[PDB]
């Protein structure tokens, strides 16, 4: 670039770049938005539901089962700590640097841009006021008002200019690095998650879960033999009612 | 049991121990569903952002990155998948018999209780007008009548008694199979999402990512240098636009 002509050429062309990265960059940050959100609530309310499981014993009813119980609530507290964890790092590594593309880079932009407009307006007015001028009988005064004016607003516009230009090409580096942190920061993440969580997953639990369902076949069958008993107690008790 | 007074004293314990039973399991309905709707809203945001990325090349920029995008496309929408079978799951061993619980069983211990306490209420009608009867000088046909409504009315009492009782005893097995049914099923759709999670997040996309990392160090330094070329552009721009 070696003049002014050249350079507004190629501003305007970044200026239309810079408006794609924002559309598909506002995209980005609003799904991703959405696997933060997701994330904390399910942490929440996986740790809510292991909570509440230890709560069974302070139950009153007018031993085997809060043991059970408390086994489950370990193993869901132990998963609610893994989705915890994933939680904090997806705030860290994959929100805060979508985030700060969108606040800091994109709103740098705008600024700038509407820095240089003004300046360019201001410069139209000198550009139209030495035009005004130019068409009447003055005296030296006035004239080397308006043309100094003329000078100091192109300098004014040329500078404010070159400020936006630097951060359009700055932009260019920033939407590669906003695009590929946060990605990484979301599977480096995700791998500890996945293999904290299956690692404490176990043959030993498998064992667990097994003898669980063994319980509840039992119970179901425990309960089809003792309707059968309540149904021979109710006429029983219905012949000596009368 | 053999009589409705131990019976009905029996009745009102397992009336109480159905109450802290709802209590209970509606704070775990509840939280389960928390559970439920984060790991669907999950699941669509996972895909969401997947699809975007594979959006990337449909944008119109005024190839090294949409090949990166991709391979991290790919990477999610497996995961993606991992958290669609997990909220399906969650749906069917989870959700269903804790709905089913609460929809269906606690359901039917309220509409078993209502119907036994209008029987009651109409025997109690009938004792009323027996004892109204007994104060005044009658022939054989009322008479015979309102002995005849205590009967009855009493027989009606005992029967919905009876179903009642019925279904609160059965409550005392459905409580059981209804708490462990569900932990059991969401603790195995949960093994099985982290299996195969883990699975795939292998060595391999280790690489990629240690790749990744390298490459962003790569634009920001490439980004250092080139402001430092552009902020010399610039003074000489500012020199040539005099």
């Amino acid at each position: 670039l070696e003049d002014s002509p050249q350079t507004r050429s190629l501003l305007g062309v970044f200026e239309e770049d810079a408006t794609a990265i924002s559309n598909y960059m506002n995209q980005l940050y609003q799904a991703m938005h959405r696997i933060y959100d997701a994330q904390n609530e399910l942490s929440a309310a996986t740790h809510l539901t292991s909570k509440l499981l230890k709560e069974y014993e302070k139950q009153r009813f007018p031993e085997v089962m809060s043991s059970t119980l408390q086994q489950f609530s370990k193993v869901i507290d132990e998963l609610s700590s893994c989705h915890a964890v994933l939680s904090t790092q997806l705030a860290d590594a994959m929100m805060f640097p979508i985030t700060q593309f969108k606040e800091r880079d994109l709103k740098e932009i705008l600024t700038l841009k509407e820095v240089f407009q003004i300046a360019s307006n201001d410069h139209d007015a000198a550009i139209n006021r030495y035009s005004r001028l130019s068409k009447k009988r003055e005296n030296d005064k006035v004239k080397y008002e308006v043309t100094e004016d003329v000078y100091t607003s192109r300098k004014k516009q040329h500078q404010t200019m070159m400020h936006y230009f630097c951060a359009l090409n700055t932009l260019q580096y920033k939407k590669k690095i906003a695009l590929l942190e946060p990605l990484l920061g979301y599977m480096q993440a995700q791998i500890s998650f996945f293999k904290m969580g299956s690692e404490n997953l176990n043959e030993q639990l498998e064992e667990f879960l097994a003898n669980i369902g063994t319980s509840v076949q039992n119970v179901r069958r425990e309960m089809d033999s003792d309707i059968e008993t309540m149904q021979q107690t109710i006429e029983d008790l219905e012949v000596a009612s009368d």
